[PDB]
RNA sequence: UGGAGUGUGACAAUGGUGU
RNA sequence: GCCAGCCGCCUGAUGGCGGCGACACUCCA
């Protein structure tokens, strides 16, 4: 086994900020806890009735088995006790009766003694003495701080929903925005915290089925449809209840839960059913209030005044860009409000108060955690030209105004290929978008010498392949291909598919907005891609500025896989892996596989790896020393696993490129999709209407790992919302880095993103590698051996970063 | 397909089981 | 334990081919 490197340090660099965490401190006590296991028969019933089961069994073997004991529940099968049940350590079997009278089921309920849950080696590793944290407890008091809410709020995943209060959140014709909070119980040095979010969802407003259809066709009132349905109506009001639930309330206290299928074009009266209109003043004497309307049909092969809508429904459907709008409207808040609100939210859910934490002597604090974060100084930016400009990144900001690349590429021999329609993107468009690229061209270092060579309109994707062939056949030296497209069309991905894996030829495409219309920033951030597709270095670090990690041959890699949506039978994930070229770092090499669905280790790295130490050596004349490796999405379940599987590809891909080559790797898994928000103490410190924290900030302690080698850092400037500070875990660590090495150069690789100049929230080289799936994707657009040909790229291409 | 960011979306950590 | 969801298009759900590896919003010289 593999086991993570302890935080080498604490880390000093930076100007020092005051901060707030959405981890509020937990206090729990060193007396062990007890787990047994439960098993309820029949086991044909949704969580939620095994929790009530699970609470009548307390209830009533109260002086049998429990007493003043309060247990809580996981909902299949774990129980936990304060306190040890007189059972002992063998099974015991309980019936337990559910009440309802309408429907009375009896259970079978079995508890048995599996474990001591100590608290005491949880203390024991908060502190450090204990190397590893056990997940066995921190899920039991996971278990513990989610019962009673699990039960009185609507559970989502690891969040929990309720209805506001009064005043609802209308959004469309039949949902309503619910607000509601994700919650997890973390460890951290000395202490265990409570790391809460908001979040919002889309439920269907519990209203009669009158309302939902009055909502959905607008109507002022019901009685506005005195005439039966139209054809579009049918089918609208069809698009919006052909899978929900709905209770058929024409019966007494008593009420049902049928799911619905479909709606027919028969008023009721008009519908021979062996009519339904006459069936319901026969069978129940209950004369229809409106007898033209349409029937719900239901399952597989109802009057819309006796059916209602069952309330709590999720609204799995996609929503409106118009609900979408205003859930934005209600969600992406400011970080002074996301902070108020969360911290409101912790004043109203009391859990001081919740007599299952209190059962167990826990406590939660009212007020977020405070954080001492440090603000990284940025990295300066060297240009190229007579000037030698260096950019100052300014809130993760700078512009290429008055600048020139690092190294720019002279453009002589190009052409265009619109597959736009001419008569939209007229030759007036084309004419005015040349001699503005151009001008920008110039202005960045690039110069475009003269105008094109071949300049055509085109239509279809067969008609790509051909083309290209003429053009690399008839003109000789073509650096570029600039491909006008009127939008979303199958011809990007056979561009794609033409110039990086069949000819070798460098694309650039472009949308016809951007050609009819020109902005400075969009033909700029064009250029920066062209150059560097054409092999040019927009810029670099600056040197001296480094750290020193430079001062010996050193290759960065990037890896990610991208899976497709569960279902597929193959759709192969697409593990992709980038590695850099030369010492600035700015040229980054690609390569990447189809792999098992849905499988996240990089099944295949070690070649791919001994690919880019081979280019790399090849580039350079030098092999690394250092391999610092970025690895993307895994979570904390899966690290064992990659790590084992990676970090042994990584060290075979070494050897084999020569018999006693060991170089020291440094393992850094990036993780974006976390629930951690920091927030300026100080108003001053805020940045940008949006009040979030600056660029560059870090955070490596009271809410980082007890003892392993983790860190939040924000390299990027946030615009509207909450920005997400990345979060960084150095699974391995042969070069022994400090906190502030490994943080700056973190920082400072973020600075290197090719595609804008601004801090981005990933180091590039993880960054590049999401982009190289990406193509990889498109280029399998049109068996196993069969996709890994497709998405392999011409040896041509392959040195250039045609992901760009 | 100029580009970055953050909201929703991952049904492994979830959910169904009288016309 | 058995089961899996949503949206399109065609035959007009008795099937078949595609998406949900995205859409949306905000913002740049
Ligand atoms: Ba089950
Ligand atoms: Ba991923």
């Amino acid at each position: 086994a593999f086991k993570p490197p302890p935080r080498p340090d604490f880390g000093t660099s930076g100007r020092t900020i005051k901060l707030q965490a959405n981890f509020f401190e937990m206090d729990i006590p060193k007396i062990d806890i007890y787990h047994y296991e439960l098993d309820i028969k029949p086991e044909k019933c949704p969580r939620r009735v095994n929790r009530e089961i699970v609470e009548h069994m307390v209830q009533h073997f109260k002086t049998q088995i429990f007493g003043d004991r309060k247990p809580v529940f996981d909902g299949r099968k774990n129980l936990y006790t304060a306190m040890p049940l007189p059972i002992g350590r063998d099974k015991v079997e309980l019936e337990v009766t559910l009440p309802g009278e309408g429907k009375d089921r009896i259970f079978k309920v079995s508890i048995k003694w599996v474990s001591c849950v100590s608290l005491q080696a949880l203390h024991d590793a908060l502190s450090g003495r204990l190397p590893s944290v056990p997940f066995e407890t921190i899920q039991a008091l996971d278990v513990v701080m989610r019962h009673l809410p699990s039960m009185r709020y609507t559970p989502v995943g690891r969040s929990f929903f309720t209805a506001s209060e009064g005043c609802s959140n209308p959004l469309g014709g039949g949902r309503e925005v619910w607000f509601g909070f994700h919650q997890s119980v973390r460890p951290s040095l000395w202490k265990m915290m409570l790391n809460i979010d908001v979040s919002a969802t889309a439920f269907y407003k519990a209203q009669p089925v009158i309302e939902f259809v009055c909502e959905v066709l607008d109507f002022k009132s019901i009685e506005e449809q005195q005439k039966p349905l139209t054809d579009s109506q049918r089918v609208k009001f069809t698009k919006e209840i052909k899978g929900l639930k709905v209770e058929i309330t024409h019966c007494g206290q008593m009420k049902r839960k049928y799911r619905v299928c479909n709606v027919t074009r028969r008023p009721a009266s008009h519908q021979t059913f062996p009519t339904v209109a006459q069936y319901f003043k026969d069978r129940h004497k209950l004369v229809l209030r409106y007898p033209h309307l349409p029937c719900l049909q239901v399952g597989q092969e109802l009057p819309l005044e006796v059916c209602n809508i069952v309330a709590g429904q999720r609204c799995i459907k996609k929503l409106t860009d118009n609900q979408t709008s205003t859930m934005i409207r209600a969600t992406a808040r400011s970080a002074p409000d996301r902070q108020e609100e969360i911290s409101k939210l912790m004043r109203s859910a009391d859990f001081n108060t919740d007599p299952y934490v209190r059962e167990f002597g826990i406590m939660v604090k009212d007020e977020m955690t405070d954080v001492t974060g440090r603000v990284l100084q940025p990295p300066s930016i060297l240009y190229g030209g007579r000037n030698k400009a260096i950019a100052t990144p300014v809130q993760g900001v700078w512009d290429m105004r008055n600048k020139q690349f690092h190294t720019g590429i002279e453009i002589k021999v190009w052409a265009i290929a619109c597959f736009a329609p001419q008569r939209q993107c007229t030759e007036v468009h084309l004419k005015s978008f040349t001699e503005q690229l151009r001008k920008i061209s110039r202005d960045a270092g690039m110069p475009i010498q003269g105008q094109p060579c071949f300049c055509k309109y085109a239509q279809g994707a067969d008609s790509v392949e051909p083309m290209f062939r003429h053009l690399k056949n008839t003109y000789a030296g073509l650096q570029l291909v600039v491909v006008i497209l009127p939008g979303k069309t199958p011809v990007y991905a056979e561009v794609k598919r033409v110039g990086d894996t069949v000819l070798g030829m460098a694309t650039q495409c472009v949308q016809m907005k951007n050609v009819q219309r020109t902005t400075p920033q969009t033909l700029s951030n064009l250029c920066l891609k062209i150059n560097v597709k054409l092999g040019g270095v927009n810029n670099i670090l600056l040197p001296q500025g480094r750290p020193p990690v430079f001062q010996q041959p050193v290759i960065f890699l990037g890896a990610d896989v991208t899976h497709p949506p569960a279902g597929d039978g193959k759709k192969p994930s697409i593990a992709a892996v980038v590695g850099s070229m030369d010492a600035h770092p700015n040229r980054y090499c690609a390569t990447v596989r189809v792999q098992q669905h849905r499988q996240e280790i990089i099944q295949d790295l070690a070649a791919m790896v001994r690919e880019l130490l081979i280019q790399f050596y090849k580039s350079t004349r030098f092999k690394p020393t250092r391999i610092i490796f970025y690895r993307d999405g895994v979570s904390e379940g899966q690290f064992q696993q990659v790590l084992h599987h990676e970090l042994l590809a990584i060290r075979e891909a070494c050897i084999k490129l020569e018999k006693d080559y060991q170089p020291g790797i440094t393992f850094i898994v990036v993780q974006k999709r976390h629930h951690t928000r920091l927030f300026c103490t100080d108003k001053n410190e805020r940045v940008g209407k949006s009040g979030n924290i600056p660029a560059g900030t870090t955070v490596d302690t009271k809410i980082t790992h007890p003892t392993e080698f983790d860190f939040y850092l924000c390299s990027h400037a946030g615009i509207q919302g909450t920005s997400r500070p990345s979060h960084y875990h150095v699974l391995w660590d042969d070069n022994r880095f400090s906190s502030d090495e490994l943080q700056i150069l973190t920082y400072q690789l973020c600075h290197t993103y090719v595609r804008c100049t601004r801090s981005v929230s990933i180091p590039a080289p993880a960054y590049y590698a999401h982009l190289v799936a990406f193509r990889a994707r498109y280029h399998l657009v049109d068996d196993h051996q069969a996709l890994a040909k497709a998405v392999q790229v011409h040896q041509d291409t392959l040195r250039t970063m045609y992901f760009a």
